């Protein structure tokens, strides 16, 4: 069968886990912070998915690019909620 | 095609890289000296990994996928675990 | 049709990001440093991609992994052009 599609990042030492599935045209988001699974915020179009995050002292900055045909989109975790990101591509 | 997913980790560095193919998934590890087959090896059609260190130690979660269904496993040193990871899928 | 697949690395506190893209058999790659999105110097064939990325000091080092049918090929990028790693897989 199909296979779904995932991607995965993790931060600090518990550590926080992020893992996004893309399933049927959606991606998904489940959460780990050493208590229990669970599920995130994060829910948008995509066939395709990618992640990379980074810590700026103690504050985690989170990208998710979340492609459907040619044309990527890029999510932004900064702390005030997702955003959509600058990113662009001429694919 | 397959498909890949790798981490690293360190200044060496240590990478690891999984590969999807015809159903299994295997591990090539790098340390520096040259590549060499790992122990990872479990079913799924779809790879996706992380790591992170404790200090000096490595903690890796790969995320193999058939169908629906993700299967977390886990090395925290002494061989590769299920963990709890689920999702409704 | 079938989406592009991408492929994401972060580095440091600005961030730099890569992204990577894998469209009808060929991968390109966009770059941030903080001041907006341009194209990489990543060109080479692939149906599938993957990344990591580490840091020596302030220096990057980065591997790609791109795969078309069972053969993958690692590229480096080490500060001086990509070129073609080591490493090998039996697939
Ligand atoms: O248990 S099995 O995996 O062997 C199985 C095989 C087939 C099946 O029809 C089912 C199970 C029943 C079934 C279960 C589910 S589930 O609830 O998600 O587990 C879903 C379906 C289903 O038929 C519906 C379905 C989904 C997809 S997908 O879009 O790729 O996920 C494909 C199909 C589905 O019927 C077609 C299909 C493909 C395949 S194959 O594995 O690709 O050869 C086997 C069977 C199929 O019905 C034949
Ligand atoms: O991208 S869309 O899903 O909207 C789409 C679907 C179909 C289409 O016919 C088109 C677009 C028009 C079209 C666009 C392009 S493009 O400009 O390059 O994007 C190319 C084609 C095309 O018909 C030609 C074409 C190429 C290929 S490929 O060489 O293998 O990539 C396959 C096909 C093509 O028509 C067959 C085909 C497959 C599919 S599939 O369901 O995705 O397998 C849908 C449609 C198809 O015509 C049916
Ligand atoms: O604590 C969970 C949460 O806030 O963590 C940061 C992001 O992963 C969000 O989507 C998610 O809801
Ligand atoms: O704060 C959001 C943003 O500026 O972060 C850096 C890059 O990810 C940009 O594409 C994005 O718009
Ligand atoms: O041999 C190196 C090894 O022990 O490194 C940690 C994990 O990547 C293991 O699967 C692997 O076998
Ligand atoms: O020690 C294993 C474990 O607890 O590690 C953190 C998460 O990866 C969990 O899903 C997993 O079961
Ligand atoms: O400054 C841009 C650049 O040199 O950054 C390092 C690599 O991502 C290269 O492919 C890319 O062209
Ligand atoms: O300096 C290049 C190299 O040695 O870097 C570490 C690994 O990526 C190897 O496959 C690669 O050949």
């Amino acid at each position: 069968m199909k296979s779904v599609q995932t991607a995965a990042t993790s931060w600090g030492t518990v550590p926080s886990i992020r893992v996004y599935t893309a399933n049927n045209g959606k991606i998904t988001e489940r959460c780990w912070d050493g208590k229990g699974w669970y599920t995130g915020a994060f829910n948008e179009p995509g066939d395709n998915v990618s992640v990379t995050s980074w810590l700026v002292g103690s504050a985690i900055h989170i990208r998710v690019y979340a492609s459907t045909g040619t044309t990527t989109t890029e999510w932004c975790w900064d702390g005030n909620g997702w955003t959509k990101g600058a990113y662009t591509a001429t694919n």
